[PDB]
């Protein structure tokens, strides 16, 4: 469990089948997503915990650009467990540092 891996590593097995998820808000989601996640703000996890999709053998967890996601790690690992829970850095600070670009709404 709890690996806090770095970014660019993350884009390698985002791209194989890791998932995310996303314990934000989702007022968020409205312009930036993140490296393949999944809708499941802190309203969701507490009252039932991981989506049965997102329930792979190797998930993520990631909040805000640094909402400290290792404050609610120890839960956030259980909500999830058996599987493999890693975090990607300070959030969206993880996918940005490597340079790469959100889901975000295309706009000129």
């Amino acid at each position: 469990a709890l690996t806090t891996i770095s970014p660019h590593d993350a884009q390698e097995l985002i791209a194989r089948g890791a998932k995310l998820i996303d314990i934000r808000d989702a007022d968020e989601y409205l312009r930036e997503h993140i490296p393949e996640a999944d809708l499941a703000p802190l309203s969701v996890l507490e009252q039932s915990g991981l989506p049965a999709k997102l329930r792979h053998e190797q998930i993520i967890f990631h909040c805000q650009a640094g909402k400290r996601t290792s404050n609610n790690a120890d839960k956030l690992a259980a909500i999830a467990a058996p599987a493999e829970i890693f975090l990607l850095e300070d959030g969206i600070d993880g996918w940005k540092k490597a340079g790469l670009p959100v889901a975000v709404n295309k706009s000129q």
